[PDB]
């Protein structure tokens, strides 16, 4: 009813800032966002890996879903994940100069085959003061600063743990070169 009214605030808010060169948002990762369809409660979105992370100048994009008591409750946030079938017949589609994503997000904290963000990350920080840009950027914050408590990915979080840092750059360089794709 009315939290429409306030979703739809808070695009624009979005929208505003981002058709601008200098807005501050630029700087916070947030390259994308409209919605996935033709309603409030189901949005798609575009992050840039952030800087000096392994993640940096690489775009991903993302699907959100809001609850109904929003914002009593967090959006669930997963990663757009494909698979590798799908990503090699994209490849084949694509332009040399093209708008390219990476459709595998290798972290921590993130289910690599199906691209769920765990709960844990959100649910401990969001308050109804929180809005859909807060939470775009406290993803791009989670690029940066995994939470080995909390992993979905054993393998990225035990590297992590071991402060093996050459093989999760190098990992995560590997999918970013060689799973990206047009759209």
């Amino acid at each position: 009813a009315s939290t429409e009214k306030r979703l739809l605030k808070e695009y624009r808010a979005v929208k505003k800032e981002l058709t601008e060169k200098r807005s501050p948002i630029h700087d916070t990762g947030i390259v994308d966002l409209h919605p996935l369809e033709d309603g409030l409660f189901r949005w798609s979105a575009v992050i840039r890996g952030p800087d000096q992370s392994p993640f940096e100048d690489a775009l991903w994009k993302l699907e959100i879903d809001i609850p109904t008591n929003y914002p009593l409750d967090p959006p669930k946030i997963k990663f757009v994940v494909f698979g590798e079938e799908k990503i090699r017949q994209l490849q084949r589609k694509t332009s040399s100069g093209a708008r390219k994503v990476c459709y595998k997000m290798p972290h921590p904290n993130v289910n690599f085959k199906t691209g769920e963000i765990c709960l844990d990350i959100l649910q401990q920080k969001w308050s109804p003061a929180w809005t859909l840009q807060s939470a775009l950027v406290a993803i791009v914050v989670l690029l940066a600063n995994p939470e080995p408590l909390s992993p979905l990915n054993i393998d990225m979080a035990n590297l992590l743990k071991c402060d093996d840092t050459t093989a999760y750059k190098d990992l995560v360089h590997y999918y970013i070169a060689k799973y990206s794709a047009y759209e």
